[PDB]
């Protein structure tokens, strides 16, 4: 019993970061192989930050100008290309602690561990989602950036997210390991911001049958609801449309708990009408909404990972 | 900016844990230099739940009955002893992966990460607080028994809890990595419960200084209040009494702030008597006891581990 916010373990990314330096700048990189990625913008000084033209900044550049730091041990770059928004140092030496690995860009409302570090060393590990408009809640400060997100499935390290920016209202913008932004963010200096964000509908229901797995059922009700007019009270509230994709992916939950997924919409429907009442569920006062249906079967099931 | 509920690095346990087995009974055990420590009940079959008598029940046990095994390689048992309610398995290697560690016994209030495992395979990262009654709200299932908690220093991991037992209540019990239990909880049979728990006072003032820091000052006020007046208000509300001893650790977190701590208490007592109102404090619409003054410190400054 019981329900947290578990984060995947994090050995094999820990065994993966370093330190990258230029000039001034240092952040973390993903040592893979014989590559290191990490954002490109550690060929930025200070003013070239306006609208700084990488592909001249990093023509100027030469591989001794890159410090690489594994930790005691420096690496040597022999080669670099830039991809996106990510720079690829090729160095001398392989990662011999290389995990299986795959690079995934997410969709938004999928969740994720991020371990956060400075100076190429980790300082600890969250879960988060990708929100609907292509933030994600983080906790970073500076030097974070080159921290990477991921999943683990059975053996394999999905890596989805490298960090590179903070938002005016706090939040956190990034990219996939091939560099390619999450949202309409950029890594240059303008007045980006964050859009307005909705609630992950699917991954409330997700939840909602979490709760009753573990023994809550204060918030269900004898109502059904269909699709159509779940969706009309959804968007009042500001969360997502439900699909019927949504609602195929919760088939294994309703299947476990016996509650319909259409039933569970009615308990939402009437939990955003009325409210909590005072009460909680799983220890929250609030609606949850970063627990995928996947994350619930995981942890009420007990999945490992080789 | 941000804040989240964060666990240390996991990966340093990770290359610790191993699963034990004893006839039908199979749990983790954690494998540092040439010992396995494990729950002891792992030698218990069904029958020997009532009131066991271990000394008995291991004498009448041989080394070749402990099956060890260590991913894919099975470990050979070669001596064992009974230290209260763990037993440490000798076995022919050490492992190779132990880092710096310590065992640790931790004081109700402290906050640790635990890495649940199964079959002695990893399955996830979680932080958790030890509750004023010596219980935990972890997330853990069949199987799971075994499983550490601990907290990272530098590069020095200190063990403090082993899992053993669910509570009725869905919360959970365990020891020490000396086999002392939190609690008066034991491993028998009998109709043990939870005691009625209260909420940390220093780590729910810890919260609101981590949420002054991210830029959010709504519940501030004018005033300040005695210790004694503070507690007669905790105490009405099931608080822990606040002592001096929790007010002088406070105090980085009151200087980086600039908030007296007995005026944070005022903040505190008003939002006992008054509620929140409909906002929400770092994300929560509850007031949040399981970080540690330490955690906040770590968390904003960005603290690393070698
Ligand atoms: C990351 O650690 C990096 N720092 C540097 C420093 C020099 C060169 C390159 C990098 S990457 C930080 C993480 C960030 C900082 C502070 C708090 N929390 C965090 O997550 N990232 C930045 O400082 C980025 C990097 C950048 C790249 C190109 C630019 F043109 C400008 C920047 C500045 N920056 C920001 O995150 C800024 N935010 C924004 O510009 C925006 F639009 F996203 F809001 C800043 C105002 C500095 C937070
Ligand atoms: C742990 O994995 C172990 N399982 C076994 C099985 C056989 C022998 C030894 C062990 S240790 C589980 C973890 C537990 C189970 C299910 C859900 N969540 C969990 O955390 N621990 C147990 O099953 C313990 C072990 C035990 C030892 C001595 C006993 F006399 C009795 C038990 C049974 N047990 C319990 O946790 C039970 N709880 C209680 O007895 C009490 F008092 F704590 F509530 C149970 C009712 C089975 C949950
Ligand atoms: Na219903
Ligand atoms: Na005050």
């Amino acid at each position: 019993s019981g329900f947290r916010k578990m984060a995947f373990p994090s050995g094999k990314v820990e065994g993966c970061m370093v330190q990258v330096t230029c000039g001034t700048t240092t952040l973390n990189g993903l040592w893979l192989d014989d590559v290191v990625y990490c954002p490109r913008h550690v060929i930025c000084t200070s003013e070239d930050m306006l609208n700084p033209n990488y592909e001249d900044l990093l023509i100027r550049k030469s591989n001794h100008n890159f410090l690489v730091q594994a930790g005691n041990v420096q690496l040597r770059v022999i080669g670099h290309s830039m991809q996106n928004c990510v720079l690829k140092l090729k160095v001398d030496t392989a990662n011999p602690k290389t995990p299986k690995y795959k690079f995934v860009r997410i969709q938004p409302g999928q969740t994720f561990s991020v371990l956060a570090c400075y100076n190429g060393s980790p300082s600890g590990v969250y879960q988060c989602a990708m929100r609907p408009n292509f933030t994600i809640k983080g906790s970073f400060l500076n030097g974070s950036c080159g921290s990477v997100g991921f999943n683990i499935d059975y053996d394999c390290v999905s890596f989805c997210y490298m960090h590179h920016m903070e938002l005016p209202t706090g939040v956190h913008a990034g990219t996939d390991l091939e560099g390619n932004f999450y949202g309409p963010f950029v890594d240059r200096q303008t007045a980006q911001a964050a859009g307005t964000d909705t609630t992950i509908t699917v991954n409330v229901l997700a939840w909602l049958y979490a709760a009753v797995i573990n023994g809550d059922r204060w918030f269900l009700n004898r109502f059904t609801t269909t699709l159509n007019d779940f969706n009309l009270v959804a968007m009042k509230y500001n969360y997502e449309p439900l699909t019927q994709d949504h609602v195929d992916i919760l088939g294994p939950l309703s299947a476990q708990t016996g509650i319909a997924v259409l039933d569970m919409c009615a308990s939402l429907k009437e939990l955003l009408q009325n409210g909590m009442n005072g009460r909680t569920i799983l220890g929250s006062a609030l609606l949850e909404d970063e627990f995928t249906p996947f994350d619930v079967v995981r942890q009420c099931s007990g999945v490992t990972f080789q």
